[PDB]
């Protein structure tokens, strides 16, 4: 910590506080997060996450592991993507720069996923961009060196909106077409500038996308009904049209969101099939105002 100047307080992340640190020796402005907790398998685990380098994930610059304390210290992006949709969006943004955001997610997650990394807890808040048209990942990996709590430190809830329907419904094992779907559900929000599914319980969050695409059934996904949250006495609704879901967005984005929605997360599109869809034919990267 006294090797770092705190600037300002981020706010609270899942794990504990972030802050706009400077490193008093390199000039270097970083964005420092202690990690509220020791064990050698978050250590080996974090350490593996220091070469998983690309483009658009957070640069993971350092970890301090000093007495018996965890900080993580990385690559300081200003704005993330909570607030760029907030302010923009008496307009939206532009379509050209959702397919150039989408875009790089998926990027982002086909590396991390080709290293059977995981994220986990997509969101608009862990989204961050830059001035160049960039947008990155931030806190990849960490959910399987950690955990996913309840509620932070500071007793903020974690939101659930993101939240693929096999781990709503109880699944032990994650596979990397949870990450897909979250992004999918962020796709939706950018695009008609309102949360997908904003639950705010689990039953909630799950009565929310059975009411938009159909309560599932053994037809769509083969083995829902025997897992472990599954109970024979869900409301049974009929799924909705995309057209009346996600208007404005064309057939090619519709066509691609629906392949990232999909319940069974084996048929749910995978991030390098999804690159390959029609619709990127014509991606570009624009700068955005900021
Ligand atoms: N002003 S802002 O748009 O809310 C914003 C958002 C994000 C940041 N930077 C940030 C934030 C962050 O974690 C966030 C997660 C959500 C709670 C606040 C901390 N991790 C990070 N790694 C590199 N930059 N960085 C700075 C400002």
């Amino acid at each position: 910590m006294e090797n770092f100047q705190k600037v300002e307080k981020i706010g609270e992340g899942t794990y504990g506080v972030v802050y706009k640190a400077r490193n008093k020796l390199t000039g270097e402005v970083v964005a420092l997060k202690k990690i509220r907790l020791v064990p050698s398998t978050a250590i080996r685990e974090i350490s593996l996450l220091k070469e998983l380098n690309h483009p658009n994930i957070v640069k993971l610059l350092d970890v301090i592991h000093t007495e018996n304390k965890l900080y993580l210290v990385f690559e300081f992006l200003h704005q993330d993507l909570k607030k760029f949709m907030d302010a923009s969006a008496l307009t939206g943004i532009p379509l050209p720069l959702i397919k150039s955001y989408l875009f790089q997610l998926l990027q982002g997650l086909a590396f991390c996923h080709s290293h059977r990394v995981l994220h986990r807890d997509l969101k608009p808040q862990n989204l961050l961009i830059n001035t160049e048209g960039a947008i990155k990942l931030a806190d990849f990996g960490l959910a399987r060196a950690f955990g996913v709590p309840v509620r932070t430190y500071t007793h903020e809830v974690v939101t659930l909106w993101y939240r693929a329907p096999e781990i709503l419904l109880g699944c032990k094992y994650y596979s990397t077409a949870v990450d897909i779907w979250s992004l999918g559900c962020i796709f939706a929000e950018m695009v008609t500038r309102r949360a997908l599914f904003p639950g705010d319980s689990e039953i909630d969050q799950l009565f929310r996308i059975f009411r938009t695409l159909g309560t599932p059934d053994e037809v769509v996904w083969p083995g829902v009904t025997s897992m472990p949250d599954y109970k024979p006495s869900f409301p049974k609704w009929a799924r909705q049209d995309f057209s009346k879901v996600v208007p404005p967005l064309d057939e090619d984005g519709r066509s691609l969101l629906s392949q990232m929605l999909h319940y069974d997360p084996n048929k749910r599109i995978s991030a390098k099939a999804a690159l390959a869809h029609p619709f990127f034919q014509d991606v570009t990267k624009p700068v955005p105002h900021l």
